[PDB]
């Protein structure tokens, strides 16, 4: 095959790290920057610069909040995902706090959730970290049994960015709202990949990025439920904007690249995702039959885009030099993921993993080439250790 | 020429082609789009190189180590950074926070959210000019002072603090010293080697970089440390977690080594513009200069206008995109300068940039003069000035 072949090397598969800029809203961003474009402050009110500016942003505004169902009030613009997440759960906690100071969240939460977690135990909250099953998900029984008459915030997030599982938020959402607790959703992973509609489900507070949606870096928002209301109070200090909520200078120019990228996303969503999910089927059937792998998420109730992979009796290190065609993630930092070791793998088979991400550049070729790749390097690093040997006696 | 035309520099500036043009090769498919932070891969490395040579520009230009910057979303997360950030590092040597009625309201409101935590706040009155009496500043310095907040150049009026002799008496006392440079990098010398501040905030758009980035400046040497306000993996050598957006910082890096070439020409150009305007206009009766020529910024001029209403004179003016600094509360900066509300409100600000000429400066001074007469013509008000004010006001 010619694309296979003529193939451009290393192949991206790190789209959960973060995504091209689609060519669209780079063209619609460039019209909000110079002195022949819209440059204006949105809060300069009393001339048409500002006006102009205003405008641009109401209409961004609008296109986030129709792909998730939200009214454009409920929609707080931040600097992004990790912003919405110290937003969402440091304003609800102050808030909220002579009510109760107990929060529940996840061990598998992204890290913009567990130190914020962190800091607020700092300061005298009191945080259950809940464990997942082997699948990653969470037990709604135990969720359940660890709501208090003073919880007064849940934070489980929609799509986990290192594994890909799918939390049912829908029904722990109707949990919260059941026992007056505010539900915090992390959708970074999830908002333009998986269909989300607020106005059914009973989520209070949600955050969202541009830049795993193929919008620019450096900005998100958070929507702020109105009915049933939800208040947080502001981290972010300096005229009172977003309705109280974030103060600072609306950066028009990436609030217009960030409502472009939402629009694309709502119209080209349900055919991509297909797509996507063909791809990600395709990567774990060529790579399934090789012994002693193992699949870290749900593969029929995951995230169409990403496949979390662990293989044993190979060295962490090794594996990701070995597979260096590919650009793609192990979630080390060497600590092993914190998510994996969470799942209950040892740090050896934590350290042996790879995610791989798909995006809307991925074709089949790409898949095919990585299956491959993936197939040879296994082979020839199982021929390194006599634990392998020492696994094919006993 | 183009009407209106914008004197609104102040509030933002237009990106500078250069800028835009080197932001644009960060962000597309064949373009370097890789999140810096993706440390196992090419995509990653190339991205951490540009954040690497825009974070030394950015130094560059204000005489830092760039292991001093960190990379914030503007100037409000920095001033929120900096003067929460230290006020909860260094609360148990103290808990008295000294600042001005001037500053940004991004100080301001910060440091009133921090009177909620315990901390207590003392806001100086300036000068008439907008200047701190020093001695003043002295007098309110205490045992237990552990910071101090006092911008380089006031975004309303211009005026132009001694940062230098603030920096001294906070460092002899061993007080932290913030300083607001988002109006003033880029157009006054900062030299950060031999000023004594250890926290300094600076945004991207006042400079003709992008809106949505800032920086902090945290000095390393004596050594400053803040509590972190952003949390979630430690970023910025734990100051400030996030995803470093790259096209933005290369923006901003290119606008801070545009401004070290280009500064000093740009800014007697513009003091020449600044000048021009005010002679202009300074013979127009009952007509006030709120800051100082001799110590304020070169870009910006702040006029009051006795016997008009401020409403009317911004709609008169409507050949110019300005500001008048109102909320309708008038300029609190202007309040506390000493201005009723009526001359307050009857205030603008003018400010200049790349783009201002010497035809839109005539025509400026013209509009205004016309404008003024037209309006003090409606009401016996301006009539009656001469037969002995009744009073106060
Ligand atoms: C990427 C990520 C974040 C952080 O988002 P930024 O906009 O880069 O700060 C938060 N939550 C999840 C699930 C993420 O994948
Ligand atoms: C404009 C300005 C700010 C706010 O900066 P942003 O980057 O827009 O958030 C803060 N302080 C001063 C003096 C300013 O003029």
């Amino acid at each position: 095959y010619g694309v296979y072949r003529a193939m451009k090397l290393p192949i991206y598969l790190d789209y959960s790290a973060t995504t091209p800029v689609d060519p669209r809203v780079a063209e619609k961003m460039m019209q909000f920057m110079t002195m022949d474009g819209t440059f204006g402050n949105p809060a300069s009110r009393s001339h048409r610069f500002g006006w102009q500016a205003e405008e641009a942003v109401d209409i961004a505004r609008n296109q986030i909040a129709d792909l998730v169902g939200a009214d454009p009030r409920e929609i707080v613009f931040t600097s992004g995902a990790t912003e919405s997440d110290n937003l969402a759960i440091k304003g609800a906690a102050n808030f909220y706090q002579k009510k109760g100071k107990h929060i529940i969240t996840s061990k598998t939460e992204h890290k913009a959730v567990l130190d914020t977690c962190r800091q607020l135990e700092r300061e005298g909250f009191e945080v259950t970290y809940l464990a997942p099953q082997r699948n990653g998900i969470i037990d709604l029984k135990e969720l359940e049994a660890a709501m208090r008459d003073d919880t007064i915030l849940v934070s489980i997030m929609h799509v986990n960015n290192e594994i890909g599982v799918v939390q049912d938020i829908a029904a722990i959402g109707e949990m919260c709202r059941a026992r007056g607790i505010i539900y915090h959703v992390d959708a970074t992973q999830s908002v333009g990949k998986l269909p989300i509609d607020l106005s059914q489900l009973k989520v209070d507070l949600m955050s969202f990025s541009g830049h795993k949606i193929y919008g620019p870096k450096g900005i998100g928002a958070l929507y702020v439920r109105r009915k049933p209301r939800v208040r947080i109070e502001a981290q972010m200090h300096g005229g009172g904007h977003e309705r109280g909520m974030r103060s600072g200078t609306l950066p028009v120019h990436q609030i217009v690249g960030m409502g472009e990228a939402y629009r694309i996303a709502k119209e080209e969503m349900a055919t991509e995702m297909e797509r996507l999910r063909g791809l990600r089927n395709r990567l774990w059937n060529g790579i399934k039959d090789i012994e002693e792998v193992y699949l870290n998420g749900d593969l029929e109730h995951g995230a169409p885009n990403i496949l979390n992979v662990s293989f044993n009796y190979v060295e962490g290190e090794s594996l990701i030099m070995a597979l260096k065609d590919l650009a793609v993630s192990s979630g080390s930092a060497l600590e092993p993921s914190y998510v994996l070791r969470a799942l209950g793998l040892n740090d050896e088979l934590a350290h042996s993993s790879i995610r791989f991400s798909l995006g809307r550049f991925t074709t089949e070729e790409e898949i095919d080439y990585t299956i491959e790749l993936v197939r040879k390097s296994i082979g020839r690093l199982r021929d390194l250790s006599p634990l392998w040997e020492m696994y094919k006696q006993g």
